[PDB]
């Protein structure tokens, strides 16, 4: 689990969204595993606006932060689960690192702020759903 709180928005993995998230839906994209809902308080998380390929992510399965090199956002094939059939997930970034299903929601940060959240994993690779292109999160 885990979420980004920027202004009057809450950003979570679409597969983990609650009933409240769906009742206060602003935007969702099944192909990106993202869902944004409204909040009645003003969060102060900074979203990075950059082309960075290094950063640090939180891994709840190890209670540790890990520094990573990660790929540029792209369409990557993702195997079937109880949430999605096998498909291509867009805006995904992979890094060499540890993850388990419960790690989805862990924030990936660079020196400019929040880059995205853990969304996929397997075989010593961790995938992050990028959020740096969603410029409307600040406006
Ligand atoms: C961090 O996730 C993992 N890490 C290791 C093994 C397994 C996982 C779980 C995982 O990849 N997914 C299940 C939930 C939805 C995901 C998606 N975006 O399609 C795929
Ligand atoms: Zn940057």
């Amino acid at each position: 689990s885990g979420a980004i709180y920027v202004g009057n928005y809450r950003v979570v993995n679409r597969h983990l969204a609650t009933h409240n998230d769906w009742a206060n839906l602003v935007w969702e994209d099944s192909s990106r595993d993202l869902l944004v809902s409204s909040t009645t308080a003003q969060g102060c998380d900074t979203i990075a606006r950059c082309d960075c390929q290094t950063g640090v992510y939180y891994c709840s399965s190890r209670r540790k932060h890990y520094p990573v090199s990660f790929s540029k956002p792209s369409l990557i094939f993702v195997e079937a689960s109880e949430y999605y059939p096998a498909r291509y997930q867009s805006h995904l970034m992979l890094a060499v690192g540890h993850s388990e299903p419960g790690d989805c929601g862990g924030i990936l940060r660079c020196q400019h702020g929040v880059v995205g959240i853990v969304s996929t994993g397997g075989n010593g690779l961790v995938g992050f759903a990028d959020v740096r292109d969603l410029l409307w999160l600040d406006e």
